């Protein structure tokens, strides 16, 4: 049971439909960390007397470490940067914050098949795999009671609320798992009485029945 949350990358469309279901179905106090969220971020979902908002980046440690302060659990909407990363270990060290949630994309493990796997990295800049590689080193480098869930491709459908998870090591054979999936997944470890299963590991969340050599349309 956790009760003070800290989302960083707030703004991002996981993060967004994230702190929409913790405002609805919990009783959670929210704290959002991120660039402009006051004009990011809309009425609906910051006009609550349940939100917070803190505007700053990852290279204002000031201002992260007073997003963080006191949270009970930090969701990372965006494992993206080494930099960053450790911006973020360093103000949880300060803060003596131990909980976190980070979203990161599946394949960097060479976990996908061989079709899935090619097309995967022949549609992402070299950049972006490398920042997200790094992102990932930092954390499990730190001391942190991480679970990092490894996305494979995103789209929307509220209809689409089915996830399964792929333990770290398995063939992660799922092209794609939608947003909405994501977040039920999210919450779904949020409120797991035995953190174990979650304790310092890195987990696929993929849609059951999309074992396709590249994302549905
Ligand atoms: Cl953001
Ligand atoms: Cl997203």
């Amino acid at each position: 049971m956790y009760k003070y949350i800290t989302i960083l990358g707030a703004a991002g469309q996981i993060a967004q439909k994230l702190t929409a279901t913790l405002l609805t179905y919990t009783d959670m106090h929210i704290t959002l960390y991120g660039r402009q969220l006051k004009t990011r971020i809309p009425p609906e979902i910051i006009d609550h007397e349940r939100v917070t908002v803190i505007e700053g980046s990852f290279q204002n440690p000031g201002k992260l470490e007073q997003a963080v302060t006191n949270a009970e659990v930090v969701f990372v909407g965006a494992m993206e940067s080494g930099s960053d990363m450790a911006s973020i270990v360093k103000a949880l060290s300060r803060k003596n914050i131990r909980r976190v949630i980070g979203v990161s994309m599946a394949g960097l493990s060479g976990e996908f098949p061989v079709a899935l796997e090619k097309w995967t990295f022949d549609n992402l800049p070299i950049s972006y795999v490398q920042g997200e590689r790094q992102a990932r080193n930092v954390l499990r480098e730190s001391n942190l009671n991480y679970t990092i869930l490894r996305l494979t491709w995103l789209y929307n459908d509220p209809e689409k609320t089915d996830y399964e998870l792929i333990p770290e090591g398995a063939q992660f054979n799922d092209a794609q798992v939608s947003r909405e999936a994501v977040v039920k997944a999210i919450f779904d470890i949020l409120h797991a009485a035995d953190e174990t299963p979650f304790h310092r590991t890195s987990i696929g969340v993929g849609e059951p029945g999309t074992h396709y050599d590249k994302p549905s349309f």
